[PDB]
C-alpha cells in the first residue's frame, strides 16, 4: 500500500517548519555519495525505484557514486534498522527536465518505516492553495531541527499567479508547480532538492512534486519550484516497465 504511513504524521505547531514525527514520512530517502555525505533527497516510489532531481546527479553519471538511505530520521547517527542500498542505474528525464529515476541494486524491504509514496494520474494539476507537505534534511538557516528530518506545510500557488512579475516573473514551466508561504520564513532549501512534495488525497499521500529550485529559500514572494510529477508519470511507468 503506497502513500499510507504506519506512523501517522503530525502537522507543525527545511527553513522554518518543524521536526517531523519520526518515520511518519516513510518514502523519504537520503541520497548520499559513495563516501556517506548527505546531499539530496528522494522519494521511494516502488521497492526498486527512487525518484529524485536530475541536478542531484550532475557531478557523476556513474551509478556507483550513489547510495540511498531508507527509514532514517537522524541524518548523521543513522538508526540501526536503516536500509542502505546501492544504485544500479540512473535514468535522467529525456527532455532535460530536473527529474531522474534511480534503480536500486536490491528491492527495499517494505516495513512500518519504509513505504513507497503513490504516484498521481497523468496531467493532474494540484489546485491553487492546496496545502501539501515538503520534507527533508536540508539547510535550516538558523531555524532549528538541523540533523533531523523536517517538514513544512506549504500552499500550492497556481502557475498563472506564480509566473507574475510580483513572484517568479515568467520562470516557471507548465511541467513545474509552485508552493510556499509568500510572507517567507518557511521553505525547502539546499539539501532538500530531489525530495518529495506530497498532498493528502482521500486517505493517502500522493507524490505531486520533486523539490527543484527557487530564488533563494524562504524569501518573501519567492515560492519554491517543484517538478510537476503528474507530467512525468507516463515516462516513469515506461522506464519501470522496460527495465
Ligand atoms: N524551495 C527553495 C529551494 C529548494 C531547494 C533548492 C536546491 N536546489 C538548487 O539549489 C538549484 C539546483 C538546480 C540548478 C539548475 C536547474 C535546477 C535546479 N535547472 C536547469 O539547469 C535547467 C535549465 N534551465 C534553467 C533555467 N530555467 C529557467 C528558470 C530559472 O531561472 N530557474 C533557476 C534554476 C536554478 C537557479 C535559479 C533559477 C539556481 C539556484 N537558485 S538561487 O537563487 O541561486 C539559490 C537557491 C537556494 C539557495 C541559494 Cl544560496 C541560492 C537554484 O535553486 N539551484 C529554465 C531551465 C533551492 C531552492
Amino acid at each position: 500500500d503506497c502513500g499510507k504511513p504506519q506512523v501517522e504524521p503530525k502537522k507543525c505547531p527545511v527553513v522554518g517548519g518543524c521536526v517531523a514525527h519520526p518515520h511518519s514520512w516513510p518514502w523519504q530517502v537520503s541520497l548520499r555519495t559513495r563516501f556517506g555525505m548527505h546531499f539530496c533527497g528522494g522519494t521511494l516510489i516502488s521497492p526498486e525505484w527512487v525518484l529524485t532531481a536530475a541536478h542531484c546527479l550532475e557531478k557523476s553519471p556513474r551509478p556507483s557514486s550513489y547510495k540511498v538511505i531508507l527509514g532514517a530520521h537522524q541524518e548523521v547517527n543513522l538508526e540501526p534498522h536503516v536500509q542502505e542500498i546501492e544504485v544500479s542505474r540512473l535514468f535522467l528525464e529525456p527532455t532535460r527536465k530536473d527529474i531522474a529515476l534511480l534503480k536500486l541494486s536490491s528491492p527495499a524491504v517494505i516495513t512500518d518505516k519504509v513505504i513507497p509514496a503513490c504516484l498521481p494520474s497523468p496531467n493532474y494539476v494540484v489546485a491553487d492553495r492546496t496545502e501539501c507537505f515538503i520534507t527533508g534534511w536540508g539547510e535550516t538557516q538558523g531555524t532549528f531541527g538541523a540533523g533531523l528530518l523536517k517538514e513544512a506545510q506549504l500552499p500550492v500557488i497556481e502557475n498563472k499567479v506564480c509566473n507574475r512579475y510580483e513572484f517568479l516573473n515568467g520562470r516557471v514551466q507548465s511541467t513545474e508547480l509552485c508552493a510556499g508561504h509568500l510572507a517567507g520564513g518557511t521553505d525547502s532549501c539546499q539539501g532538500d532538492a530531489g525530495g518529495p512534495l506530497v498532498c493528502f488525497e482521500k486517505d493517502k499521500y500522493i507524490l505531486q512534486g520533486v523539490t527543484s529550485w527557487g530564488l533563494g529559500c524562504a524569501r518573501p514572494n519567492k515560492p519554491g519550484v517543484y517538478v510537476r510529477v503528474s507530467r512525468f508519470v507516463t515516462w516513469i511507468e515506461g522506464v519501470m516497465r522496460n527495465n
